[PDB]
């Protein structure tokens, strides 16, 4: 799994 561009 990933994850999105945490910001
Ligand atoms: C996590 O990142 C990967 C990189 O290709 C994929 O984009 C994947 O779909 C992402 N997962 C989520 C839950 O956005
Ligand atoms: C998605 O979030 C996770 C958990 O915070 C990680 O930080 C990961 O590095 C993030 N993915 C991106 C592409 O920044």
């Amino acid at each position: 799994p990933t994850t999105t561009p945490l910001k």
